[PDB]
């Protein structure tokens, strides 16, 4: 986990993000197919189509709002190494079973705090925080074997 210093950092950068759930949710996942189009091929929606198609598409809505709203989660309990246990766990599962390993993860790390500054600028260490949480996350990917 996060140190509840850490923890609150992450938290208050995510703020102005999450306020605009269905337009930041919905742009994010246009700025990872945009930056690394390999992981559209992993999604069943968007296998094939282009960001264009995926803008456009009915179902983008459901597919960046399941994200975020997990993510919610995953900011909400990051200092507590307990809750982030089972929560990694059931993540990795669920994703190396649709065939998501940590490479794809090692991406969104790359690119999120600039997503999250293109929202409102982070306080200062927010982003080592991001990058922390998301090393969490690329771990739990690499125990479920991918
Ligand atoms: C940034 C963090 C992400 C979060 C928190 C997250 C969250 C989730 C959740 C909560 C589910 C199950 C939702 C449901 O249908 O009830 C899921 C499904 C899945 N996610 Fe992710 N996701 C993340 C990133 C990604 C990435 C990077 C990929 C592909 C590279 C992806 C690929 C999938 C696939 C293929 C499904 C299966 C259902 C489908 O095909 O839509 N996820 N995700
Ligand atoms: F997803």
């Amino acid at each position: 986990s996060l140190s509840a210093a850490e923890a609150d950092l992450a938290g208050k950068s995510w703020a102005p993000v999450f306020a605009n759930k269905n337009a930041n949710g919905l742009d994010f996942l246009v700025a990872l197919f945009e930056k690394f189009p390999d992981s559209a091929n992993f999604f069943a929606d968007f296998k094939g189509k282009s960001v264009a198609d995926i803008k456009a598409s009915p179902k983008l809505r459901d597919v960046s709002s399941r994200i975020f709203t997990r993510l919610n989660e995953f900011v909400n309990n990051a200092a507590n190494a307990g809750k982030m246990s089972a929560m990694l766990s059931q993540f990795a599962k669920e994703h190396v079973g649709f065939g998501v390993g940590s490479a794809q993860f090692e991406n969104v790390r790359s690119m999120f705090p600039g997503f999250v500054a293109s929202v409102a600028a982070p306080p200062a260490g927010a982003d080592a925080a991001w990058t922390k949480l998301f090393g969490l996350i690329i771990d739990a990917l690499k125990a479920a074997g991918a």
